[PDB]
C-alpha cells in the first residue's frame, strides 16, 4: 500500500526535475542513463558474480544492457508485496526517464520478464521461459519527452567511457555494439588482465 504509493511519487518527482537527478537533460545526462545501469552490473562483478557486460545500441536508440551477474531476484520483497526486482526497478531514475523499458531475468533456469512505461510496470513480472545461465538484460529507450535537445547516443562518447571503465575494473570484459545500422555493425570490447 504506502509503499506503493512512494514509488508513484518518487517516479514524479524524478520526471518533475530530472536535472536535479541525472544532471541535465542535454545529451550528457542522456548518456549518463547507460552509466546509471552499466554501475550496478558493474556493482554485482566486484561482490564476486559477473564478468561480462554487454552494451548496444539498437536500432531506434534502445540501449540493451547485459550482464552475467546472479539475475536480480524475483521473490516477494517484504516491505512492497511486489518481486524484488520490480522494487529495484520501479526506484530506478532510468526507468522513471524511459519512456518503455524493459527486464529479462535469467536466474533459478527460467527467464522472467517485465515491461515498463515511465517507470510504471505494463503487467505482472511473469515466466517466459527456462535457461541454464544467471543474469539480467534492461533494455530501454529515453524518454524524449525528458531529453529534448536529443536521444540519439553518440558511440565515441560511450565507447571512451566503456573503455575506461573496464581499465579501472580489471577482469571485466565489456562490449559496446553499435546496430542502428543494420548495413554496418560496429563492435569494441574491452578486457584488461
Ligand atoms: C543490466 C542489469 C544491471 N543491473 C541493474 O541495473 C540493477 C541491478 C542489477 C543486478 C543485481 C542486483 N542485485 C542482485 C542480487 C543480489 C543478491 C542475490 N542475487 C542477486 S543482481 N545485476 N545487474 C543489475
Ligand atoms: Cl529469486
Ligand atoms: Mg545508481
Ligand atoms: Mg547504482
Ligand atoms: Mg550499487
Ligand atoms: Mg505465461
Amino acid at each position: 500500500g504506502a509503499g506503493q504509493i512512494q514509488v508513484l511519487e518518487g517516479l514524479e518527482a524524478v520526471r518533475k526535475r530530472p536535472g536535479m537527478y541525472i544532471g541535465s537533460t542535454s545529451e550528457r545526462g542522456l548518456h549518463h542513463l547507460v552509466w546509471e545501469i552499466v554501475d550496478n552490473s558493474i556493482d554485482e562483478a566486484l561482490a564476486g558474480y559477473a564478468n561480462q557486460i554487454e552494451v548496444v545500441i539498437e536500432k531506434d536508440n534502445w540501449i540493451k544492457v547485459t550482464d552475467n551477474g546472479r539475475g536480480i531476484p524475483v521473490d516477494i520483497q517484504e516491505k512492497m508485496g511486489r518481486p524484488a526486482v520490480e522494487v529495484i526497478l520501479t526506484s530506478s531514475v532510468v526507468n522513471a526517464l524511459s519512456q518503455d523499458l524493459e527486464v529479462y531475468v535469467h536466474r533459478n533456469e527460467t527467464i522472467y520478464h517485465q515491461a515498463y512505461k515511465k517507470g510504471v510496470p505494463q503487467f505482472d513480472l511473469k515466466e517466459v521461459g527456462t535457461t541454464d545461465k544467471t543474469g539480467t538484460v534492461i533494455r530501454f529507450k529515453a524518454d524524449g519527452e525528458i531529453f529534448t535537445e536529443t536521444t540519439v547516443y553518440n558511440y565515441e562518447t560511450l565507447q571512451q567511457r566503456i573503455r575506461e571503465l573496464a581499465f579501472l575494473n580489471k577482469g571485466i570484459q565489456i562490449t559496446l555494439r553499435d546496430e542502428r545500422d543494420e548495413e554496418n555493425v560496429r563492435e569494441d570490447s574491452y578486457h584488461y588482465e
